[PDB]
Formats: structure tokens, C-alpha cells, sequence
């Protein structure tokens, strides 16, 4: 009768998704990771450089991870096919390894026992959702596997939706100034598919490709062809900011832009898109659970039709919470 | 008969302008700074965290700073009026303290003995120059005091000039992702005129106002009303990047944008604007003496009329060299 | 009938002492700072890059700072002698500006109506106290102005006491590997009294003098002449670590060293000195309220009489809580 | 008739040993790395975030790496035994991958045709050499595989020798305050063998084990049992500093300590051990080719027999130059 969750991979998104589940009362029945044994999972979950010590209890005993006295099964399978998901009640599975992105690859979870799969990363072919934008397009019959898109897409789409629906977006170009991540290197090292991403992450501003802005045009079809962008990786370990430069159809004096965002944040997009007029900086959004926080004082307009809009996101914490939100939402629709 | 230079202030721009003078064979006859005595000036000039040890010799003896066996007079005057510029041959003076920006304030140098003044910072009323863009607008009779604009304006204007003259700029919005500076704080401290700039510089992405993009519309009058922008201060100690989002009149497929920049870099803007197709990151421009380095692979286009252009600058080193370039240029025009 | 506290200075220690007071239920009745008005105080207090958003409510009204609905008077006096401590009931005053350190300088607070003064920094002549080590030597009858020593002294002294009393320290040399602070510079800038300290804090490992080890011999007299030390400032914004290399008189196999510290932490020094065997790093102590956290696994012994002991401290947060603890203790003794 | 060098591994030490070879005029005839092709080698070699652009020319052609017009063969073999060292004239081989450290593992290079092997890292069994300390113990007749020890061993050993020989070391404990390296992580990630080392390198001060101090007792036998140590990894990308706390046998006032190091640096250890009295910080040693730079002003003495001595090293650049120096020395002795 209840929503139960299994997590594949115990990287940053895996661990932070478990925190978000504990916060929101969602029961996690198991974690799979081939390289991290239970006693080490305890340590990695407990201590976090970015988000502080876990605010409950974390122990292991009897080969089990134990979080707030909830016992969590631990497997060590190298391949999704091997995971005894049936042995833990066929949970919804979060697929967070970053290496099984296609519907096909992910589907090994289903063969193994998983009721649904949320891929915590963009997917080439799996259907893609952004809470607050298009979750009511989830089709429980035909969708056994979904993607929660990217952290960056989750920041941008709520905002794009609001601006477009109010003023119409003729065209826009996005920069995200983004914290470095686990895919980067501490000092100049090998990154043969993307040379810049090898260069030392703490020393450099690193230009990087991203599909995030374009992905927005998939969860918001009417923006097809009107959005793209790029990224600069900078030396901060978490929190990122969207810089959307857009041409708007209807006149859009900045006061009306502020009132539109405010109304969305107070109403339909509450808990997803937030609004602030404070003199904020990136660390003020560490631990923020919103997908997108509009920075009113930071944006600039050239005129009533050409504007730069600024929105923050905790690229780790916002997105992890949205994965749990998606799971909960899906579960409330799969009982039909 | 020769160009001689005096420097007021021995902050980063003061010290780096002296390096650029030594590099380019320009004779500096004196430095003024009330707080930094000669023996300490030796130390600060010799050792640099960002640009390495001075590659010549630096000593003091007989109350004098001595650089490469060129003896440099040192004064300790708190006010520009007091500086015996006549005592050192009425040099051209670089005014680099950041606190005498108006024609009026700066003119105290002239009362004190200075032939011309270059203000190494934007000025509200003083005439403003960007080498490669508008230096042939310098009027030797009426201009006793000029500003070399900002580091950021020197990055953007060469590029704007090229793009506008080739394709026409309808409108553009600029972000600079910029290294932190001396005006910032190591940890959250007081910045009552601009609250965000108080927050710890190494920990944060900090949105900030800048007049740089607008300043471009002053050295390039035909762009009046068509450019503005803003800044993010990020945790790197030097090198910054311009992200210009612009709508162009003439069609501007990216290949033609690349060919226009390349032609300018190879020709009229050689030594000012450079062009690269390498997989570069910010540290690859430490010590670069160009005002502006176009990053061909980093830019993105939505279509032939809406594009994001990326250009790097060593915000300390490029600008310091341009100050020396301005001085040399002015001197070659004041003998008329 | 109850402790009330005035705080001179709203720098990092002033703001974080105010947090500690709210956490421990100590009434603060005024803050003085000539440069920071109430509205800006709200902002500086509410948002912290290191320690996060204040967990509670912060507003201004009626020229007052209001924290969790407790109203706090705000004065703007440049000098202690001018602050109307009498008008707010003659509280205990925390002198946190770092420029009134002698009994003579700090006594201007007394002459302005302060009941007592705690200097949140080493004093050349005021009596010095480390909670857990020597607070029992405070005497209300003879002492109206006291020093809470430094953050570093508060980390080493509790460890030195445990170790001296159990084994006897023959001699010891300390290094502290220490986060940068507000006295440092974002980029190479002026620091005429200590040239290294002007070099860019986030770029460098910076050797510095410190009297913290010698200060321990002031609060633990029997160690007179047996301890000194030095510091390295490194590119982290908070949390620091003591590295004590000492020769011990009695045999001291590491297992006994461990049982002695553990014993002190569970009993007489509980809340002051903590003990851990986990694989900790500096961020694991952000927000830690202990003065000193012994890291059992990080230390190393050459032999039974020559060992290197490692202890962590949040140099901001531990010290601030100790300031409040000394205030409460002093008040509990002033009822005599 | 001349030294030729093959390099296995094009990681940081491989690339910087190649730089050192070009600077010192040592012919490199091949590089092996299974993962990095010639075109990517050109890029990794040409641009360096820490040490700047290669000062010279770098190209690829004909499946070769070409540096300052010297052609260098490139192999892509996963195993030493497979590299055709014979085909390039049986050079001396630098084993720089860090995973062939035993005589047995490194001897596969010999079986593949290498004349000699220098392991650029500590070896469990191969003979270990520090230039300036014990290179005189190398013997071509018995030794075809050698270790150049570690960066840290090369900083401490030259200082320990000078101090032991002048004063006698009774006992010593070392800390190295050390830049992060490629074995570390940008954000909390996996490190199952050393849990601390997986924690985010730029966020943390990280305690670590090191055998560097004990290794000094291998190259200076008379110090057997008299030295051990540990490390803190801190958020800088290069340059590190040894902090030696030692008890000395003969009286050793600091002025004599200073004259002993100065004497060694001007004479027998010139180019290996340097001496400075300036107010230096870590960035002042970027690109320094010494093994060890004694910092006179940073050290402190408790008394004539118990002192803390501080020495700097560029852990990348000094060590790399030492690898080349050992190669040249070995070759000068193989003509016997």
C-alpha cells in the first residue's frame, strides 16, 4: 500500500536523495552500490562537507545500514539486472549512477523487480519531468521509466514557464555559473571527451557545454527552437546560478516581471520557485529545497523587451528533493 | 624629449603598471604612496602571488626604490597637491589610487607638476579611451586628464567594435564572470554601500553592478542605448571572462563571426584583441597582455541573429599594459 | 536578578557571540557599532556564509534590532566611554572590536556603566580565562575586566592540562593550521606590520606568529617556559587544527593518552574537550561548540615520550560559545 | 654516447619531468600512456594551470609529439613489458604512473629494453636516492632500478642531514602542510582505502599518513628510529611546507642553525637546499627548482635543544627537476 524506494548508486545524488526521503517521511528499503560497503556507506552518509552532519542517527549492525532506527538493506551488485529488488518488495527505484540513462539500460531495474524507475539525470529517450511545469503529463500506463532532467533544467524551466506564459519568450540564451562537481579534477588531469573539464577545478573558470536550456524546450514544447545555453564551472563546491538573457514579446517592464514571479511563487509554484529581494549570495542557498530562486535585485533590463533574469539553485539539494517529489507524485497516480 | 612616468598609488594596478613600463622600456621617475615606505615597496613589487617574482632586480638603497638598476624616487604624500612632480621633471602621471576620479580631483596632479594624467579607472566626467577603439579621439590641447576606462570595458569594446562594424548590434546584454579583487573581503565583513560585496569572496558567487557595458556605449557612441550588463564575482584571484548576449542586424552565422574577429586580431586590433580556438580555461590567460581574447569554441548561437560571445581578459595584466600603451600613444601626439 | 549582556563591535565575534547568547538563553540588551546601522545589522546577522541563515527571526523596528522578538538597543558610538551602558541597565559587556585590549582601554566601558567586561581576545594585562582550565580563579571582588584568551588558546589549553596532569609535559611546540580571517586580504595588499599577512589569503599558505601557546602557560602556570608555537594560515574560511609536538615525562603509550582524553571529555571537561576516533576532516567541525576536539587517529608517536597530538576547533563558533559560558559563570559567582 | 630518456605515464610528474628535461637539455625519445593520444598530449603539455604555458613550441605530427622541434615517439601500451623501449634505443626510463613501485614490477621495463629505471615515487624495496644526501651510494654495477623517493622526502632529507651533521638530531616529528593532488576528490567521493582522502579537497583541511619522514631514515641510516611524521592536505594546488619539530644533541641557538643551513646552501648543497630570510608565502615558490627552501624567519625555538624548523618545496617542480638530476648523475656514473 505504501511508497517504498530503492536507490542505485551512493554518489552525491544517491546520498542526498536518501536525506530528502528521511526528511519527507519516504521509506527507503534498500541501497545498491558495488564499491561502497555498508560501514563505509554509514561514514559517507553521516559526514558531508557541504551539507553538514546528518541530523539524525546513522549506524550499521548486522550488515545493515541503519538510519534513524530504520533498517536499510544493502546490496553490492555491479549490474542493475542482478539487484534483488523483489526481495525488498519491488520498490520504486532511483537510478542515480549516471551510467544507465536510456530507457533500455534503465529497464534492467524492471527486469530485476522495480515497479518504476526515476533516472536522476537527463536521458536521451526516457520521458522527462520538471515538478511545477509538466508532471501532469506523466502517463502511468506507458511510462515505467522517467528522468527528472537536470539540476539546471529544474532551475530554468519553472522560471521560463512563468515568463513565457505571462509575456511570451521570443528567444533566450542561458548561462549557468555553476559549482564544480564530481566529474571534475582537483588538478589538471585526463578528460579525453572534454578537454577543459580535465583542468583543475579549484583554480579555473571552465567553459562547458550543457543541454539544460534546450531540455527546457522539451518539457515546454512551445519553446522549441527558442532556448539554448552554456555553462561556466567555477571554484565553489555547491550552489549555482542561472543567467537567462531573453527577448520578450509582450512589454515586460521589470516591475511586472517581479509581480509575475512573486505570484507564481506565492501560488501554483510554491515550494518549487521562490522569490527574493534580499542582497543574497550563493552560500545563502546552501540547503535550500527550491528548484529555482528568483533574484529580483540582481537582474537587469535594457528595455521593456530585452532582459537578463537571475535565478539561484542548490544544484545538489534542490534536485534531490525534486526526485523525492517526483516519486511521491508518481505514486499518487499509479494507484488508478 | 623622452616620456617619463610618475605613479600615484602602489596598489595592484600601480605595481603592475610599473612592471609593464619596465617591460616596454618606459622610464618611471617616481612613485607616491603615503602608507607604503620604500623598503616595503621593494617587497611588494618583487613578490606577487598571481604573477610570480619580478623577473628583474629590485632593491632599495639611499631611500630609493631601485628596479633593474634604474633608480626611482619615492614620496609619501597623502594628497596629490603635495607631490613634487616638478622635482622629477614633470612626468606623465598614472593616477591609480581609485579615489581621485573626477577631472577636478585628478587636476591636483597638474597643479603639482604633471604634464598629463591617466586615470586607471573609469571617471564620471574625464574623457575615456580604449586602445584599439577610440584613441585617435584624444585631443592634446583640451585633454590634460583622461581615463583608461575599466578592465572590463577594455575587454568588451574591442569586441563590440568588431561585431557592430561587421554585423551591427541591435542590442546586447553582458555578464562578466570576474575574479575577486582588493575591494572584497576574505570573510563576511562590512560593505555598507554594497552589501553583497561584504560577503566572503572565496566562499561565494556574488552578483554585482558594473557600468562597464554602458561605458562601451561612450567610447562607441553609435551603441548608445544598446548595451548594458552585470557581474558575478567568483572565487578566482585573477582573470575574468565576458559573456556578451547580443542581437545582430545583418545575418551572422558563427563562421562569419569567427572570420571577422580573426581578421581584426590579425590586423588593425593586433596586440589588443586576440583569437583562439583552443580548449582554454581562465588560468591560460594569466599574464596575457591582450585586452580581449575571443574564445571561438565557447560561444553559442541560437540562430544567425542571436548569439552569445565569449572573451577572456587578464583583468590585472591586460589593463596595466593598456595604461602604458595609452601613455606612449599620448606622448606621440603631445609633441605637435 | 539575571545576566544581561552588551556587545561592543558587530564583527564576526560580535555577531556569533549574539547567536550563542540566543542559543543559550542569555539576554542581550544592546549592541554598539559606529559604522553599522540597525537595518544593515539585521542583514549581517541574518545571513552568514559560514554558519548559514539565522535559525529564527530577525527584523529591525524603532531603531532597534529584534531577534526572535527580543528587542535589542543599537548604539553608534565610536568610543567605549560614550556608550550609554547605564541606560540599558549596566550589563556585562563583551569587548569584541579587538582595539581595546588593556585593562586601561577596556575600563572605559566600566566608566560608562558596564558591570564587568569580557575582552574577546588576548589581553596584555587583564586576567585570562579558559573555561575548563582555570575559570575557578576568577574573583568578582578583584576582577571587573577579564580576557577569554584566543580561539587557539582555548583549543590547546584544555588538551595541555589533561596531558600535563596525566603524564607531565616536559616541553612542547605547537603549530596551528588555521583558517583565514578578516585581518587578511583577498589579493596581495597592504599589511605594513606583518608583511606575510597582506599576501592573498586564498592563494597562499602563510606562516604567522601567534602567542597562543605561550598564553597557555599563563592559565596553566606550571607550564611556564615549556610551550611556544606558530601558525600557518591556509585557504579555508573557518575551522582550524592544533598540532602539538611534546616530550612527556612519564611513559605515555598512545593508548593511555587516548584513555586520558576520553576520560576528561566524558567527565570534568564535558562540553569543553571532546574526543573522536572517526575519519574526520575540518568541515566536520563547522558549528561545533567544543573548545577542542581531539582526533585520536590523526596523531602519531615516535616513542613513549615524544608524540604529536592533533585537536580540532571551530575558531569562530567554539570561541563564541566560550565567551557566553564565561559570562554565565562570572554572573553565577557575582552573587557572593 | 648521450643520455636518452623514456617516460612511462603522462600524468603531472610525467609532463613536468618532460619540461625539466627540455630545460636541462636532456633528450627524451619516447612517452608511453595508454589513454592519452599525441594530439591530447600536445594540449596537456602545452597548457598548465599551475605552471603556465610551455615556453616553447608544442605540436604533433606523424604520430609523434614534437617539443621545440625535437621529435618524441608516442606509445599507447597498457603494460611496461609491452613498451618497445628497444625500438627507441634502450633509454633510461622514468616510471611515473605510481603503480609499478617494486623492483619486480618495474623490472618489466628492463625486460622491455630499458637500460635503467627511475621510479618517481617511494619504492617498498628499490634503492632510494635524494640528490644532495646520498646519490654517491648509487652503483651501476648492482643497481638497474632505483627510486627518487617522494617530494616530501626530498624536502626534509637535505635539511635533516645538515642539522644532524652540525648538531645531531636526537628525535624529530614532522608535519607537512601540503597542497592537494590528483589522488584527491573535488567533492566528497569514494576512497575506500583512506576515507579522509575522499573528502572534498578544496573545502577541507585533511589529515593524512605519509612515510616521508621515515624514508629520510632510509637514506640517512644514522637516523634510524629517530624520525616519523604526518601530513595535512590543504586547499592549495601546488607548493607545500615541512614543519620539523626536533630535539638536538649539541646546543643549537637559532643563529647557528641559520649559519649551518646558509653554509650548506652556498656550498655542498647548492641547487638542492636554499636559504631565505624574506617574508615569503607559498606562491613565492611556484616553479622553484630547489628540493628544500629553509625559511629562517618562520621557525621558532623553545630553547637551545628543541626547535621547529620550516622548509618550503614546490612538490611538483622541485621533485621533477630532481628526477632529471638523478638520471644525469646515474648516466655520469654508468661510464665506468
Amino acid at each position: 500500500r505504501e511508497l517504498t524506494v530503492g536507490i542505485n548508486g551512493f554518489g552525491r545524488i544517491g546520498r542526498l536523495v536518501l536525506r530528502a526521503c528521511m526528511e519527507k517521511g519516504v521509506k527507503v528499503v534498500a541501497v545498491n552500490d558495488p564499491f561502497i560497503d555498508p560501514e563505509y556507506m554509514v561514514y559517507m552518509f553521516k559526514y558531508d562537507s557541504t551539507h553538514g552532519r546528518y541530523k539524525g542517527s546513522v549506524e550499521f549492525r548486522n550488515g545493515q545500514l541503519v538510519v534513524d532506527n530504520h533498517e536499510i538493506s544493502v546490496y553490492q551488485c555491479k549490474e542493475p539486472k542482478q539487484i534483488p529488488w523483489r526481495a525488498v518488495g519491488s520498490p520504486y527505484v532511483v537510478e542515480s549512477t549516471g551510467v544507465y540513462l536510456s530507457i533500455q539500460a534503465a529497464s534492467d531495474h524492471i527486469s530485476a523487480g522495480a515497479q518504476r524507475v526515476v533516472i536522476s539525470a537527463p536521458s536521451p529517450d526516457a520521458p522527462m519531468f520538471v515538478m511545477g511545469v509538466n508532471e501532469n503529463d506523466y502517463n502511468p500506463g506507458s511510462m515505467n521509466i522517467v528522468s527528472n532532467a537536470s539540476c539546471t533544467t529544474n532551475c530554468l524551466a519553472p522560471l521560463a514557464k512563468v515568463i513565457h506564459e505571462r509575456f511570451g519568450i521570443v528567444e533566450g540564451l542561458m548561462t549557468t555559473v555553476h559549482s564544480y562537481t564530481a566529474t571534475q579534477k582537483t588538478v589538471d588531469g585526463p578528460s579525453r571527451k572534454a578537454w577543459r573539464d580535465g583542468r583543475g577545478a579549484h583554480q579555473n573558470i571552465i567553459p562547458a557545454s550543457t543541454g539544460a536550456a534546450k531540455a527546457v524546450t522539451k518539457v515546454i514544447p512551445e519553446l522549441k527552437g527558442k532556448l539554448t545555453g552554456m555553462a561556466f564551472r567555477v571554484p565553489t563546491p555547491d550552489v549555482s546560478v542561472v543567467d537567462l538573457t531573453c527577448r520578450l514579446a509582450q512589454p515586460a517592464p521589470y516591475s511586472a516581471i517581479k509581480e509575475a514571479v512573486k505570484a507564481a511563487a506565492k501560488g501554483p509554484m510554491a515550494g518549487i520557485l521562490a522569490y527574493t529581494e534580499d542582497e543574497v549570495v550563493s552560500t545563502d542557498f546552501l540547503g535550500d529545497t527550491h528548484s529555482s530562486i528568483f533574484d529580483a535585485k540582481a537582474g537587469i533590463a535594457l528595455n521593456d523587451n530585452f532582459v537578463k533574469l537571475i535565478s539561484w539553485y542548490d544544484n545538489e539539494y534542490g534536485y534531490s528533493h525534486r526526485v523525492v517529489d517526483l516519486l511521491r507524485y508518481m505514486f499518487s497516480r499509479d494507484a488508478e
